[PDB]
């Protein structure tokens, strides 16, 4: 990978960080080294990076805030592209917002709601990036990205860039086409909001932020909800009903207030988290005969 790293440095793509700990780049603050973590300074830099990747035929993964990732302790091979400050453009034109994939979702929800534009209040507590929200079809409070997205600009591995419409994104619960048929990087999105009375929109937005304070981790690092809900049961309630809140393995524990979040109490390894996940699964399978599946994404090594 030495030469991949070199070409990237020569292209001035932005930061080119060798053996970079993914613990620095995930909300749960866990994870080993990426061989090469690139932090592109702009959209062209992302294209330049992907072309190097294509040439040397190495592995790539795009990340935003790492808010749904449990990266394993031996990190990630190949190139990791973090979309962040280099891709944080944001412009409002009437009821349409055009926003780079690196922009903070919480920031967008906060500022857009303050403009009286309704449709992003639901996202005020989703601590990811726009590109990751598009990839995940992120959702809360009965809404999601699919309700407001007009189109998304995708960079494919082969270097082609294409605007996919809402329908072409094939959104469903926690799902988009980037996860399956058409993998690629979301560089930019156009979102459609609705102009309404500002104060009520701001209120809803803040209400949703308060909801996070009352029911979910604040003091400890954590990733997104761990398990899919085995409907009509909720994973969190099953875990709580089995008395596993606060249950600890190593530095990892089930949060004290929410059964579906594992927090990094301090010093947690990926192994701790994985063990905890398996232990919760065993416990719920024994008690309820339910096999729970992960929603949090496990990445690294393989
Ligand atoms: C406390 C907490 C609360 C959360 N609450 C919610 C919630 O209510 N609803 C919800 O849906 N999620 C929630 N999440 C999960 C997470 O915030 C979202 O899934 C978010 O959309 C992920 O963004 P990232 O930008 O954080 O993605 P990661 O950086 O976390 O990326 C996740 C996946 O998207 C891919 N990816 C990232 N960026 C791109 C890109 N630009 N192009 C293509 N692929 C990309 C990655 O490869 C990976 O597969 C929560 C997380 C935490 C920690
Ligand atoms: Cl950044
Ligand atoms: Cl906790
Ligand atoms: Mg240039
Ligand atoms: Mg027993
Ligand atoms: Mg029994």
């Amino acid at each position: 990978m030495d030469k991949v790293i070199q070409e990237l440095k020569d292209l001035q793509v932005g930061k080119v960080l060798e053996n970079e700990p993914l613990a620095n780049h995930t909300t749960i603050k866990i994870g080993g080294p990426a061989d090469c973590l690139v932090i592109p300074k702009d959209i062209q830099a992302v294209r330049d990076t992907m072309e190097v990747v294509k040439n040397h035929g190495v592995q790539w993964r795009a990340i935003g805030r790492g808010s749904n990732l449990l990266v394993l302790d031996e990190g990630i091979r190949g190139v990791v592209i973090k979309l962040g400050a280099g891709l944080d453009h944001m412009e409002i034109d009437g009821e349409q917002v055009t926003v780079g994939g690196g922009y903070s979702v919480v920031r967008l929800s906060t500022g857009i709601s303050k403009k009286g534009l309704s449709g992003l209040e639901f996202a005020s507590g989703i601590p990811g990036s726009v590109g990751g929200a598009v990839y995940m079809n992120a959702g809360a409070h009965g809404s999601d990205i699919s309700r407001i997205l007009v189109k998304a600009l995708i960079l494919f591995e082969d270097g082609t860039m294409e605007w996919l419409t809402n329908e072409e994104m094939e959104f469903s619960y926690r799902t988009s086409i980037l996860q399956n048929k058409r993998p690629g990087i979301c560089l930019e999105a156009v979102l459609q909001l609705e102009q309404k009375e500002r104060d009520a929109i701001v209120a809803q937005m803040q209400k949703n932020k308060d909801y996070r304070k009352e029911t979910q981790p604040v003091s400890n690092p954590c990733a997104g909800s761990i398990f899919r809900n085995p409907l009509p049961d909720h994973a969190g309630r099953l875990v709580e009903q089995a008395g596993l809140k606060g249950h600890r393995i190593g530095g990892a524990k089930v949060s004290e207030m929410h059964g579906n979040f594992i927090v990094n109490a301090g010093g947690a390894t990926a192994k701790d988290v994985l063990d905890l996940i398996a232990f919760i699964q065993k416990t719920i399978k024994e008690k309820y005969d339910i096999d729970m599946h992960t929603e949090v994404e496990i990445v690294g090594e393989k």
